[PDB]
């Protein structure tokens, strides 16, 4: 492609940055963390919540993002400690939070009595200050709201003449702010949009999901340091506040819908499948909203399957399931045509799933269950196996969730929770499998790192300010594992496709025998006893790997009895995933299989990792498994 581009896409990523970074410094700085950091150099951040009287979910999600944009630092007791950058906050005009409520549509069509001259003088001395980062991250706060107004009224699409439609003073202001931005010049005649103003344009639906949330973020300070249910509470009527959400499932499908592509090769992987009559008959969608995807998978298996050449004699049935009575309706009316059914139902309740269908005389082994990005959106249900989780708690999990108090859920209830969730999932699923598409949230020592690359810095902001329930691709692959549900090898997809970190993954999971889990210190005595590959370890060894990396070893349990485990080192500014160890036991029927599967699921699993560029040690020890008598184990 072009030159521009590398530039152009920094710097509308950055703009969404921006419209969530901002509200959450201004807040902080208000509030006084930056000086509360100051006078005390290292503070946890239970005592950051105890003096400011903050909200320590709200303030962890905050803290967090302020970390990805490096104002501060976690020590290795877990403290706060500013940083240089940390004094940009006092570069930032705190009036800028009134942009979140500046009426743009009045702006544009001259019905209002202030307009926003000082922002764009403001932009075209890039902020009065030389971190170009920093003067792009403000920027978004302009810039968003109005280039999405500016499309929303059809100022832009004509590109010969733009804006005489427009009072001259108006016209004057947008001509000077695109001239300043690059985004637009005249050289003869009038002016004319360039390349750059063009790629804005034609990507601003993008920022739509990011903007939507511009009522939740400009309450950021209650958020952080008030009563967080006043900004999420919805009325008789149920409308939403925290969300302008008719804009954000517009702009969401729209994102959605470049990976509903990605399931085209299951589907036709599945409906290819010998015998005709063996192939699932009803395709269930969990979430089905306006029903898009169950369209599109219809259309693809009566184009490009084997399945779609007869129909007449095997039929297809769709079924959309949603909570929300107004989706069912949307989506009876989208699967005109198609042989469907509509019924509630909740992401949360399988069980009653199952029940319903059964009542409609549907032969549950018959179906091939689906959904996309609902996990995480999920009615958040508390851990009722108090034993695992504690258990759970010694590991190392980054998940940020927040409760209905803005409390912190700690992150190993957080994950145990979607262990229990996908459990209940387990349970039901059949021999079809379940497609499943999800994002994911990022750690921020990889936010860090890609900030120019990735949307991650605002994305899973605002999805933890709001309730939702992000938690990294690897642990929503172990979760999955845990509870028997692999994401089978040749349907998988994963974005972005060649940087080292996961936003979204495109499962196909089948439900197996086994189930894969972390190898915990509790373990190291049935270890000791597996045949290996490396000479016997001993457990000081096992230690030192379990305490370094808590949640980087791998075991394959069947029925309560441990049959294989891989250990690894990651190393390289933890860039590198290595195998370790390999370990088996060969009373165990089908453990050689086993052993193979465990293999496949670590690469799979080190493949979506956070921040891991290269796996190494795969092809030494899938030989020393695929030729065990000649590779000379020991103890076995
Ligand atoms: N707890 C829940 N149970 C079932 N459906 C839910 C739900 N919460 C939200 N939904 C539905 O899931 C949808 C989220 S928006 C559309 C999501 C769709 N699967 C897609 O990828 O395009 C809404 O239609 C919403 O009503
Ligand atoms: C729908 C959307 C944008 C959200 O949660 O606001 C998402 O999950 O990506
Ligand atoms: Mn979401």
């Amino acid at each position: 492609n072009l030159y521009f581009q590398s530039n152009a896409l920094d710097k509308i990523n950055r703009y969404a940055h921006g419209f969530v970074a901002v509200p959450v410094i201004c807040a902080c700085s208000e509030a006084g963390v930056f000086e509360l950091l100051s006078q005390k150099k290292s503070l946890k951040l239970e005592e950051i919540v105890e003096h400011l009287a903050a909200n320590s979910g709200h303030l962890m999600v905050a803290m967090r993002l302020l970390e990805s944009l490096s104002f501060l630092y976690r020590s290795q007791a877990e403290e706060y400690i500013l940083t240089e950058q940390s004094q940009q906050h006092q570069i930032i005009p705190k009036a800028l939070m009134s942009l979140y409520k500046y009426p743009f549509e009045l702006y544009l069509k001259g019905e209002v009595e202030t307009g926003i001259s000082n922002w764009i003088n403001c932009s075209s001395r890039r902020w009065d200050t030389e971190n170009s980062l920093l003067s792009d991250l403000l920027d978004g706060v302009l810039l968003i709201p109005l280039l999405l107004e500016l499309k929303k009224q059809n100022l832009l699409d004509e590109s010969k003449k733009i804006f005489n439609t427009l009072t001259n003073s108006l016209k004057q202001e947008l001509s000077t702010l695109f001239i300043n931005l690059g985004w637009a010049e005249e050289k003869t005649e009038g002016l004319y949009l360039t390349d750059i103003g063009r790629f804005m344009r034609d990507r601003s639906l993008n920022l739509g999901t990011t903007a939507s949330y511009a009522p939740m973020l400009l309450q950021m300070k209650e958020l952080l340091f008030g009563n967080p249910q006043r900004v999420f509470q919805r009325n008789k009527t149920e409308k939403e506040r925290h969300v302008n959400r008719t804009l954000n499932v517009v702009a969401s499908g729209f994102q959605h819908e470049k990976f509903f592509a990605d399931t085209d090769k299951i589907i036709i992987s599945i409906f290819n499948q010998q015998p005709i009559e063996e192939q699932p008959i009803y395709i269930v969608d969990m979430g089905c909203g306006d029903g898009t995807l169950l369209k599109r998978i219809y259309k693809i298996i009566k184009q490009f399957s084997a399945r779609g050449k007869v129909l007449t004699e095997y039929p297809i049935i769709m079924v959309g399931v949603d909570y929300n009575q107004e989706a069912l309706d949307v989506t009876d009316k989208n699967l005109v045509d198609i042989p469907h059914l509509v019924i509630p139902g909740d992401i949360g309740a399988p069980e009653k799933l199952l029940e319903q269908l059964k009542a409609q005389g549907i032969e549950p082994e018959k179906v091939l269950h689906i959904r996309s990005f609902l996990d995480h959106d999920r009615p958040f249900i508390a851990p009722k196996n108090t034993e695992i989780a504690q258990a759970r708690s010694q590991l190392d999990y980054q998940v940020v969730d927040v409760d209905r108090e803005g409390k912190l859920i700690p992150p190993h209830i957080a994950v145990q929770s979607l262990v229990e969730h996908l459990e209940r999932w387990s349970s039901i699923i059949t021999r079809h499998g379940l497609l499943l598409l999800e994002v994911h949230s990022l750690t921020p020592a990889v936010v860090k790192k890609y900030i120019d690359e990735s949307e991650s810095l605002h994305f899973d902001a605002y999805h933890a300010f709001s309730m939702q329930h992000l938690v990294e691709a690897d642990v929503f692959l172990m979760a999955a594992a845990e509870v028997g549900l692999f994401s089978r090898k040749e349907a998988f997809r994963k974005y972005p496709k060649t940087l080292p970190l996961t936003r979204i993954t495109v499962n196909h999971f089948e439900k197996r025998k086994y189930q894969i889990r972390y190898a915990t210190v509790n373990d190291i005595p049935n270890l000791l006893k597996c045949a290996t590959f490396n000479p016997p370890v001993n457990e000081p060894f096992f230690q030192v790997l379990l305490k370094q990396t808590p949640t980087a070893h791998l075991l394959l349990e069947y029925q309560g009895e441990l049959v294989a485990a891989i250990f690894t080192e990651t190393k390289n500014s933890n860039e590198v995933l290595g195998i370790r160890e390999f370990l088996v036991r060969t009373s165990v029927e089908n453990w050689q299989v086993l052993a193979k599967d465990l293999l496949e699921f670590v690469e799979q699993w080190g493949v979506v990792k956070p921040g891991i560029k290269e796996i190494e040690g795969l092809l030494k020890y899938h030989e020393a498994i695929s030729n065990f008598q000649k590779s000379k184990w020991y103890q076995s």
